[PDB]
């Protein structure tokens, strides 16, 4: 599925991610429109044999399970299939693990550099939220 801009923030905010460990609803956004531009369905291979996950790319290395990324863990307890589905619930569960692991939202290398500092609150502008 790929998601409206004020689509997706609706539904982000519905599963608690509005100011979930202090990160505002258009930081969770920006991430996934740098990540996927919105798509659920997105998979990007990384250089290590890992593969990240949907709207918000997560990895197999750490959160997921894909049966293919060696010496892996699976911490969100899911098959990363899961994080392909245009219900996003795995996804947001999965990301609220990965916020509070210690470097916030960092962790998604695009968000630190295409995110963060920046106006985010413009990509929740507009929405009826
Ligand atoms: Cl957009
Ligand atoms: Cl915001
Ligand atoms: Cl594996
Ligand atoms: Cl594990
Ligand atoms: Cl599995
Ligand atoms: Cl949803
Ligand atoms: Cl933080
Ligand atoms: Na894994």
């Amino acid at each position: 599925k790929v998601f409206g801009r004020c689509e997706l923030a609706a539904a982000m905010k519905r599963h608690g991610l509005d100011n979930y460990r202090g990160y505002s609803l258009g930081n969770w956004v920006c991430a996934a429109k740098f990540e996927s531009n919105f798509n659920t369905q997105a998979t990007n291979r990384n250089t290590d044999g890992s593969t990240d996950y949907g709207i918000l790319q997560i990895n197999s290395r750490w959160w997921c399970n894909d049966g293919r990324t060696p010496g892996s863990r699976n911490l969100c307890n899911i098959p990363c299939s899961a994080l392909l589905s245009s219900d996003i619930t795995a996804s947001v569960n999965c990301a609220k693990k990965i916020v509070s692991d210690g470097n916030g939202m960092n962790a998604w290398v695009a968000w630190r550099n295409r995110c963060k500092g920046t106006d985010v609150q413009a990509w929740i502008r507009g929405c009826r939220l």
